[PDB]
């Protein structure tokens, strides 16, 4: 679900979800269009990519469980969907953290109209 993708980011990187990846860039949030904006855009971009691959699923809202062992974010076993949408939050919160070194604060609230250019998943 939403919230448990934004306290997997927070437990990550340190950073709130909301603000810090709710409007950043051109896919972090609402939408997506054009080129990414940097590193972590692209994670977004990757993230949307990633729920676009479970059309029968519903990433927002249904819950997954994980764990860590050695730090590291295990999904565990419910449902088939749940599954997913755990794999595509944990690879984005991860990218997150490989990304913490070139995230800019001149991307959060960035404008739509700027994110020209196009990408396919
Ligand atoms: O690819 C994407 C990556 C991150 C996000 C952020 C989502 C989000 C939205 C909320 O209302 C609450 C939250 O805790 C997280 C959206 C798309």
């Amino acid at each position: 679900s939403l919230l448990e993708f934004g306290k997997m980011i927070l437990e990550e990187t340190g950073k709130l979800a909301i603000p810090s990846y709710s409007s950043y860039g051109c896919y972090c949030g609402w939408g997506g269009k054009g080129t990414p904006k940097d590193a972590t855009d692209r994670c977004c971009f990757v993230h949307d990519c990633c729920y676009g691959n479970l059309p029968d699923c519903n990433p927002k809202s249904d819950r997954y469980k994980y764990k860590r062992v050695n730090g590291a974010i295990v999904c565990e076993k419910g449902t088939s969907c749940e599954n997913r949408i755990c794999e595509c939050d944990k690879a984005a919160a991860i990218c997150f953290r490989q990304n913490l070194n070139t995230y800019s604060k001149k991307y959060m609230l960035y404008p739509d109209f700027l994110c020209k250019g196009e990408l396919k998943c």
